[PDB]
This record gives structure tokens, C-alpha cells and sequence, in this order.
């Protein structure tokens, strides 16, 4: 199950190597974009862009609002920004994350 985290304790300001740090540390990992879109299927909106893939970043904005819908529903992904130390969120995954 893909799930959504942030910093040690902050939010939106996590980079490639920390936010996969943070996901082992929670119990699981990066998730992928695959991933995320079964979890789209169930409902899974999160304005927070996750890190996942070697470092692809996106949030799927499914319910508008301030701070949050862009004014379209879907995954949000820009895909890579040439710079995996941009400031967001992860989306883990672990079957267990125990």
C-alpha cells in the first residue's frame, strides 16, 4: 500500500535521497507511478507531491480547493525536474510498513 509522508517532521521540503530515507524509516519506500495510480482508483488525493520513480514528483489533486486544486483532477506531475532536490512530500509503499 503507496502512502503519503512528509520530513523528519516538516512539510514540503524533502529531496530525492531524504524522502526515500524517510519511507525505509517508516516501513517501506519510494512508490512508483504505476503504484500511485491504483491508488488513485480507491481515492488516494494528496495535494503533497510524492517523491517516487528515480525521482519523478507529482500530487493527484481529485478534490479542489485553495492551496491544493490546480483547477484540473488528476495526478499532477511535471515529471523530472532536472533536480531531484526540490521540496515535497513521498508517497511510500510497503505491503506491510509495519
Amino acid at each position: 500500500g503507496v502512502y503519503h509522508r512528509e520530513a523528519r517532521s516538516g512539510k514540503y521540503k524533502l529531496t530525492y535521497a531524504e524522502a526515500k530515507a524517510v519511507c525505509e524509516f517508516e516501513g517501506g519506500h519510494l512508490a512508483t507511478y504505476k503504484q500511485l495510480e491504483a491508488a488513485r482508483k480507491i481515492g488516494f488525493h494528496v495535494c503533497a507531491a510524492g517523491w517516487m520513480a528515480k525521482g519523478r514528483v507529482g500530487y493527484p489533486i481529485v478534490k479542489p480547493g485553495p492551496n491544493c486544486g490546480f483547477g484540473k483532477t488528476g495526478i499532477i506531475d511535471y515529471g523530472i525536474r532536472l533536480n531531484r532536490s526540490e521540496r515535497w512530500d513521498a508517497y511510500c509503499y510497503n505491503p506491510h510498513a509495519k
